[PDB]
């Protein structure tokens, strides 16, 4: 990897004393930052074919596919609002598999704060905006979950620039 110190963060707006916000590649992030843990966006079946997920994955050549296959063949699924901590590969020493609802296919929204207290057992965290995109929750409204509901630092990365003008703009009202 390249020689940075881990968890090395920069270039974020702090929103509050523990959330702060990029506009970044997760991908990249990863990458520059060599941080402890980052979050993935998965799903129940740890299936990494699109979304977040699958840049996750891409990113480490499959190698997080494979394991997560191994892993759901013995172990099952997560539940939503659930996660497992696996491998970080090349991403990061950990990653933190967290399952947000997905209000595209019916999930009740109320389990983006189940979602969100996952994060709570780690000290700090690169994660991408749970329940966005795919999963089709509204992203002011995660945003605002992620600031009620995790105590502990969190550095979220939003790739779309507009995306992430607004959700600085509502925050900031
Ligand atoms: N990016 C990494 O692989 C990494 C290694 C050791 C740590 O304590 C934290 C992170």
């Amino acid at each position: 990897s390249n020689a940075g110190e881990v968890n090395s963060f920069s270039g974020y707006l702090k929103l509050t004393d523990n959330v702060y916000i990029k506009n970044a590649d997760i991908v990249e992030e990863a990458k520059k930052v060599k941080p402890t843990v980052v979050v993935n966006a998965a799903n129940v079946y740890l299936k990494h074919g699109g979304g977040v997920a699958g840049a996750l994955n891409k990113a480490t050549n499959n190698a997080m596919q494979v394991e997560s296959d191994d892993y759901i063949a013995t172990n099952g699924p997560l539940k939503v609002g659930g996660s497992c901590v696996l491998s970080g590969h090349n991403l990061a020493k950990h990653c933190l598999h967290v399952v947000g609802p997905n209000v595209n296919k019916g999930e009740d929204i109320q389990l983006l704060k189940s979602a969100y207290e996952n994060f709570n057992q780690h000290e700090v965290l690169l994660a991408p905006l749970l329940s966005a995109g795919i999963f089709g929750a509204d992203p002011i409204h995660s945003l605002r979950v992620c600031v009620d509901t995790v105590r502990t630092n969190v550095y979220l990365a939003v790739f779309d620039k507009n995306l992430y003008d607004k959700l600085v703009s509502s925050f900031l009202e």
